[PDB]
This record gives C-alpha cells, structure tokens and sequence, in this order.
C-alpha cells in the first residue's frame, strides 16, 4: 500500500482505489470501503459517465501518489498481472491474466507512469479488451469494448 | 520493408538483418545473404565476440534507420510475436512465441527505439529468456543466458 490500496467489502477484497496526480480513484462500481482510514473518510464524488470515484488526495499523502501521463504510442505497457497491449485504440491482455477483482488497478508505462485504469474487461477468445478509463487528446473517457464484465 | 530485412539461404528465410543508428546489423551465426541487393554488396565486418555482423548503411537508406537507446527500465518492450518482458537485466518471452528464424528481429520501445537484437534463446519452461545484442550509450554488449540455443 503506497500508491495503491485494496477496496474491501464484507471482509473481501472486491477491488482497488490508486492514487493518481493530486487524485484518489476507484471504480464506482466496486463495492466496499478503501481499506486505509485516511482515505476512506475523504470527499468522494461519483461519476457514472466515467464509472469514477474521486477525492482529492490528503497533504500528508500527495507525495504518495503515481505520475501519469496522456501520451499512450501503441506498444505494450504494464499492470500487476504482465504485459497489455495498446494497439487500436484498445488495451489487451491474455485471457485469464484478470479476473472480477481486478478492477481499480492502473496500467503504466515503464517509467510507472499511469495511462489507464482498468474497470473490467471482455473475452474475446484468446485474448481479452480492456474496459478501461483514460486520457483521449488529454480528455478523460471511459473505453469499453462490446461485451465487456465490471470486474 | 523498412527497417527490417529478411535473410535467406538456398530458399529459406534464416533470420533477418535491421538498419539501427547508421549500421546495418545482423546476427552473425545467421546463413545466407540479406534479401536487399543495396545490402548485400556492402562491406560487412565481422565480430564473433557480439555474434553480429555490420556494415555502413548507405546514404540513401541513412533515414531509414531506427533510432537505438541504452535506456532499459524494467517493463515490458516490443517485437514482432508480442511483447518482451525485460527485468532482472534479462528478457524474456512466453515460450513459443520465438524460434529459430527469430534471429535478427530488433526489440523496441514505445518511442520505436531499438533497445535489443535477438540472438536466441534459452527455454526456462513457462518463459524462455533471449540471447541478445544490447547497448550501454556507446557500447554494445552480448548477452547470453546459459544454455541458449541459437535461433
Ligand atoms: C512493490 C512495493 O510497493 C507497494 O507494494 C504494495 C504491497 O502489495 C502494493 O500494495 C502497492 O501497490 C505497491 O505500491
Ligand atoms: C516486423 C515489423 O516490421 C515493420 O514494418 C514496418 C512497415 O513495413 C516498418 O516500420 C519496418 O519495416 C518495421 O518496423
């Protein structure tokens, strides 16, 4: 837990919340509380258009939080799971590699800049689109693919 | 096409040859002569200690040359078959992804810098780690996992 924390629901773990810029994120639709008191007791606004929960992060914790950036070139980026394509628009990963649960994790570059974050994902066979929240000519939008779970 | 070329012997594709920085390179190991008639008539040198051919590329193909970086952050890299993890100061691949004729292929960053040629590659069961050529700023190095077979 240094920029990133568990969401916790009746005892399970249902997701995560990162801390990005001067922000604390968390996929709306993940239920439960942020299991770090400091956070869970902020100002939370929720966005349904971008399946978003914000707070603005606390001054003894700002310094915690990721770098990002708007600038995604096609490639191959990380998440706590392995590798994730961006190409077309659309991140992939290998089908399996995320599961329900997952959600809230952040997918970054390989200096650890965030790029996304992850809000579920849909099958497609051998390999799975990400539905996921990001920066599109550095305005935030929600991006999911047909057929995709909350996770 | 571009940056890239096949080589081949008596028919076969054996691996390829690439246009990086202002050299044309190839793993030396590789049989057979690069498919480019602008190519193959150059003066190539020889070094059996990086297992690599070069030569000066020609004036008209000078832009035609990929940029190559010495940067290597932990994460995870392209090329042709998908993505290339490196950590540990190693790269690695999912098993199956490369195999001889692989040889030559460059690996590249997002910014489309080359940052590794493949040599081969030893099978370490789930992943399999590459034999390379890589930099260090003005230095080139070779590295070999133990037991890697050429590719
Ligand atoms: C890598 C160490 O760093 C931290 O480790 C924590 C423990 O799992 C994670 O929760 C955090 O995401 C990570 O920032
Ligand atoms: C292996 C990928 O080959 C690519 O082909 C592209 C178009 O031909 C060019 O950018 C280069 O030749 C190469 O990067």
């Amino acid at each position: 837990n240094d920029c990133i924390f568990e969401v916790k629901h009746e005892g399970k773990v249902t997701g995560y919340a990162c801390l990005v810029g001067d922000k604390v994120m968390k996929p709306a639709h993940v239920k439960g509380t942020i299991d770090n008191a400091d956070l869970a007791k902020l100002a939370f606004k929720r966005s349904s258009k971008y399946d978003l929960e914000c707070a603005q992060i606390p001054v003894h914790m700002k310094s915690d939080a990721s770098k990002f950036t708007h600038e995604k070139p096609e490639g191959y980026y990380n998440w706590h799971h392995g590798a994730v394509q961006y190409s077309g628009g659309r991140f992939t990963i290998p089908t399996g590699a995320g599961k329900p649960g997952d959600s809230g994790r952040p997918i970054f570059d390989n200096k650890g800049r965030v790029v996304a974050i992850v809000l579920g994902g849909a099958n497609e066979g051998a390999r799975t689109a990400l539905s996921v929240v990001t920066w599109n000519k550095d305005i935030v939008t929600k991006i999911t693919p047909e057929g995709a779970e909350e996770w």
